[PDB]
């Protein structure tokens, strides 16, 4: 049982270990820049605004240059706007080279009560492999999920980085995720009323599950492998839906294989699994037209949904 709690803006060059039954609680400073390994065993690593055990106006947090990120305890970044409501450059990146996640890596943005000013968020390590759970959450001051209009945009892999998930990721509440690197594995990815765009050619073995109005949105061309998504459907905690890229021709729904295709005027067909005992009948559809993909042709289904 060893705590460490440290005050203040940090450089790190040394490699950042914390042991079994420990606490390494980072805090108070408006800049962190690790540039070595990180080894979490059977303890918790938080970098936040205020300490773990509960005032800059802003948060940086780079991860860069750093070869190994080894995590398997808690590993917590928290950066909760309270009393402040300046607007500034706060930013969440994680580039380490190699991130294993054993345990739980959660990140914590929001309280954003007037201005919509939420940080730069992007988790690209170079091999980002997810044995573990992967949280983004945006909460109030009092640590309520955020549901109101200002979105938490979090960047997901790159173009050339090596994304894994073998288990759990789970993300609540205002965000849209966007993945702009491969993703693979077998896995399942929980949409809590956030949105997820799948913006990449690799996006594989992953069970998508929209809960309390969460969506699926695809901007790439359709993939080789028909992705399962679950929770279609209409309840009071919201409409879940699923989106592709371009102006919708038509939607067929095979009742006896789960399999909806949406097929899109330059002959794009997208299929997804989204599983028996819907009636075609209740399908909705609508071409959203506007400003990352101008045009979403809108899969949605009236009646609650049904496992
Ligand atoms: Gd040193
Ligand atoms: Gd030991
Ligand atoms: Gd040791
Ligand atoms: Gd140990
Ligand atoms: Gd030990
Ligand atoms: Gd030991
Ligand atoms: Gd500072
Ligand atoms: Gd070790
Ligand atoms: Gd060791
Ligand atoms: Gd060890
Ligand atoms: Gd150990
Ligand atoms: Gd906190
Ligand atoms: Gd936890
Ligand atoms: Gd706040
Ligand atoms: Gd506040
Ligand atoms: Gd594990
Ligand atoms: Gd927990
Ligand atoms: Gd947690
Ligand atoms: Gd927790
Ligand atoms: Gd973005
Ligand atoms: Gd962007
Ligand atoms: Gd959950
Ligand atoms: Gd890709
Ligand atoms: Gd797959
Ligand atoms: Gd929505
Ligand atoms: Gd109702
Ligand atoms: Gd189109
Ligand atoms: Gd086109
Ligand atoms: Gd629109
Ligand atoms: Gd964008």
């Amino acid at each position: 049982q060893t705590v460490r709690s440290v005050a203040g803006d940090q450089r790190v060059t040394d490699p950042v270990i914390v042991g079994d039954n420990s606490i390494l609680d980072y805090y108070g400073g408006s800049n962190y820049d690790f540039s070595n390994n990180f080894e979490i065993g059977r303890g918790t690593l938080y970098i936040g605004k205020e300490s773990y055990f509960s005032v800059p106006n802003s948060f940086h947090l780079l991860i860069k240059n750093t070869n190994n990120l080894q995590n398997n305890g808690q590993f917590i970044i928290e950066n909760i706007k309270r009393h402040a409501n300046q607007c500034s450059n706060s930013s969440i990146q994680v580039f380490p080279i190699n991130f294993q996640n054993d345990g739980e890596f959660e990140i914590i943005s929001g309280g954003v009560e007037g201005r919509c000013c939420l940080p730069t968020s992007v988790i690209a390590p170079q091999n980002f492999l997810n044995n573990g759970k992967f949280y983004y959450k945006v909460l109030t001051d009092t640590g309520s999920i955020y549901s109101g209009s200002c979105m938490q945009n979090v960047d997901i892999g790159a173009s050339t980085t090596t994304t894994v998930n073998n288990n759990l990721w789970e993300f609540t509440g205002s965000i849209n995720a966007q993945i702009n690197g491969a993703v693979s594995g077998a896995a399942q990815i929980n949409l809590d009323g956030s949105n997820m765009f799948v913006n990449a050619n690799t996006f594989s073995g992953q069970v998508v599950n929209l809960i309390n109005g969460g969506s699926f949105l695809q901007t790439s061309d359709p993939l080789s492998n028909i992705v399962v998504i679950n929770g279609l459907g209409t309840s009071d905690t919201g409409v879940t839906s699923i989106a592709v890229k371009g102006k919708g021709k038509s939607f067929t729904y095979n009742p006896s294989s789960g399999i909806v295709k949406l097929t899109t005027v330059e002959g794009k067909t997208y299929a997804y699994q989204i599983g028996c005992g819907y009636n075609t009948k209740k399908f909705i559809t609508n071409n959203d037209s506007g400003a990352s993909a101008d045009n979403f042709f809108v899969l949605t289904y009236s009646e609650p949904y049904s496992p």
